[PDB]
C-alpha cells in the first residue's frame, strides 16, 4: 500500500450542497472521472490524483492550500482561492484579482505555483476542504498523464505548454498555461464533525475568515499541518535536502560548543542544567563543570510552561549554576541561561507556515514549532557575536589580509596583532554564526554575560 488505490471508497457529503443528487457510493476511480478526467489504466508513475495522509506528509513542502468560492455553474464566475494568499476571478465568458477568462487565468496559476515551489519540492499537493467547485474547476487549468521529464533538465514535469506541446518543471515553466499530473488531499476525508471553520478555531486564532477563498484555502493547510504536526509527530520521516540544511547544522553545533564553552570559563559555573533533546551529548566534553542532562522533546504545540519542567519534584536546584535550552522552547527563560530558541517569524525555503503562529521548519525531519515570543526572554539579554580560542597560534597548512577586530578575542589580540590561524578560524566562526542567525536562530543569554572575562583565562 505505497499509493492510494482509485477503489478507495470516497465520503461524498461534503460535495452535496455544489453537487446535488451526488452518489453516497463514490470511489476516487468514479470521481476523477466525474471531474473530467481519464486514466486510460495507465502503469506510468501516476496511480491517482489524490494521495494518502501519509504521502502527503512526505510531501508536506508540497503543500498549497486550494478552495473555490461561486460569485454569484456554466456561467457563473468562480472565486480561485489559494494558500499563497491570492484570489484569482474566472468567468465563463489577501490580494483580490477581477474577473478573467479561463485562458489567462491558467497562466497566472501555473506562474503562482512555479514561483511558489520551485525551492521548494518536486510537485505540487493541492490542499483541500472539499465542497464541490474546487474539484470541477481542475480540467480548466490541470493536464494528466504519464510522469515525465522537463524539456530544459532532469526533474519531473509539473506544468504543460500548449503553444509548444512540450514539459517543464517549477525552474523552467515561464509562458506555461497547464499544471501537470498535480497532487490533491481532501481533509474531510479524515473524518471531521461540522464545518472548516470551526475546527480550524479550535487550534488556531491567528488565521480568521474574511470570507473569501485564499481565508478558506489558508485554513484548509494550517487544520491540515495541526492533525499532522502538531497533534501527531512524527520524527523518523526524512525530507530531501534543498538548501543549506548541513552548513547551518554544523554552525549550530559550532555556535553551541563556542557559547557554552566561554559561558564556563567566564563565569565558572560548578554545575550546568542541559534541559531538552533526550540524546544530547556534552557539547563541551572537556568542561570541568558538574553536568546534568533533563529529558524533553521539542515541544511542536505550546511552548513548555517552566513551571512543569522544573517543579512537582535531579539537582532540584535549579537555580544553582546554569541552564541550557538548546532549542528547547519554554514560555519564560529562567535569569541563569543560556538559550538558542528559533524564530518562527523567519522567512526561508526551510520555514513553512505553520499553526496558531507557530512554524514548520524542515531540515531532516520536520518540527512545528510554536510561536516566537519576545517576553520569553525578559530575565536574559541578546548574546553579542564573539569567537574565543585559547589553541595554539600556528599556522599549519586561502591567501591573507591582516585581521583587526575587538571579538576576536585570543592570545595574539591580547598581545596586540591577530595570527593568521586564528584570523582564518574567526572568518569562518563568523560565517557559520551568520549562516545560523539567517537561518531563523536567535542567541540568549544570563545578563551578567561579558566577554570582558575572556581575556584573563590568557595568563
Ligand atoms: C536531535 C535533534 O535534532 N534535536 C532537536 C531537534 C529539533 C529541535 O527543535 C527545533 N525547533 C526548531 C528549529 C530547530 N530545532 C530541538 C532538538
Ligand atoms: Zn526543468
Ligand atoms: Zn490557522
Ligand atoms: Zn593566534
Amino acid at each position: 500500500p505505497t499509493h492510494l488505490s482509485v477503489d478507495t471508497k470516497f465520503k461524498t457529503e461534503g460535495l452535496c450542497v455544489d453537487i446535488p443528487g451526488i452518489p453516497k457510493d463514490m470511489t476516487y476511480r468514479r470521481l476523477i472521472s466525474m471531474m473530467g478526467f481519464k486514466m486510460n489504466y495507465q502503469v506510468n508513475g501516476y496511480p491517482n490524483m489524490f494521495i494518502t495522509r501519509e504521502e502527503a506528509i512526505r510531501h508536506v513542502r508540497a503543500w498549497i492550500g486550494f478552495d473555490v468560492e461561486g460569485c454569484h455553474g456554466t456561467n457563473l464566475p468562480l472565486q480561485l482561492g489559494f494558500s499563497t494568499g491570492v484570489n484569482l476571478v474566472a468567468v465563463p465568458t489577501p490580494l483580490m484579482y477581477k474577473g478573467l477568462p479561463w485562458n489567462v487565468v491558467r497562466i497566472k496559476i501555473v506562474q503562482m505555483l512555479s514561483d511558489t515551489l520551485k525551492n521548494l519540492s518536486d510537485r505540487v499537493v493541492f490542499v483541500l476542504w472539499a465542497h464541490g467547485f474546487e474539484l470541477t474547476s481542475m480540467k480548466y487549468f490541470v493536464k494528466i498523464g504519464p510522469e515525465r521529464t522537463c524539456c530544459l533538465c532532469d526533474r519531473r514535469a509539473t506544468c504543460f505548454s500548449t503553444a509548444s506541446d512540450t514539459y517543464a518543471c517549477w525552474h523552467h515553466s515561464i509562458g506555461f498555461d497547464y499544471v501537470y499530473n498535480p497532487f490533491m488531499i481532501d481533509v474531510q476525508q479524515w473524518g471531521f464533525t461540522g464545518n472548516l471553520q470551526s475546527n480550524h478555531d479550535l487550534y488556531c486564532q491567528v488565521h480568521g475568515n474574511a470570507h473569501v477563498a485564499s481565508c478558506d484555502a489558508i485554513m484548509t493547510r494550517c487544520l491540515a499541518v495541526h492533525e499532522c504536526f502538531v497533534k501527531r509527530v512524527d520524527w523518523t520521516i526524512e525530507y530531501p535536502i534543498i538548501g543549506d540544511e548541513l552548513k547551518i547544522n554544523a554552525a549550530c553545533r559550532k555556535v553551541q560548543h563556542m557559547v557554552v564553552k566561554a559561558a564556563l570559563l567566564a563565569d565558572k559555573f560548578p554545575v550546568l542544567h542541559d534541559i531538552g533533546n533526550p540524546k544530547a551529548i556534552k557539547c563541551v566534553p572537556q568542561a570541568d563543570v558538574e553536568w546534568k542532562f533533563y529529558d524533553a522533546q521539542p515541544c511542536s504545540d505550546k511552548a513548555y510552561k517552566i513551571e512543569e519542567l522544573f517543579y512537582s519534584y535531579h539537582s532540584d536546584k535549579f537555580t544553582d549554576g546554569v541552564c541550557l535550552f538548546w532549542n528547547c522552547n519554554v514560555d519564560r527563560y529562567p535569569a541563569n541561561s543560556i538559550v538558542c530558541r528559533f524564530d518562527t517569524r523567519v522567512l526561508s525555503n526551510l520555514n513553512l507556515p505553520g499553526c496558531d503562529g507557530g512554524s514548520l521548519y524542515v531540515n531532516k525531519h520536520a518540527f512545528h514549532t510554536p510561536a516566537f515570543d519576545k517576553s520569553a526572554f525578559v530575565n536574559l539579554k541578546q548574546l553579542p557575536f564573539f569567537y574565543y580560542s585559547d589553541s595554539p597560534c600556528e599556522s599549519h597548512g586561502i591567501d591573507y589580509v591582516p585581521l583587526k577586530s575587538a571579538t576576536c578575542i585570543t592570545r595574539c589580540n591580547l598581545g596586540g596583532a591577530v595570527c593568521r590561524h586564528h584570523a582564518n578560524e574567526y572568518r569562518l566562526y563568523l560565517d557559520a554564526y551568520n549562516m545560523m542567525i539567517s537561518a531563523g536562530f536567535s542567541l540568549w543569554v544570563y545578563k551578567q554575560f561579558d566577554t570582558y572575562n575572556l581575556w584573563n583565562t590568557f595568563t
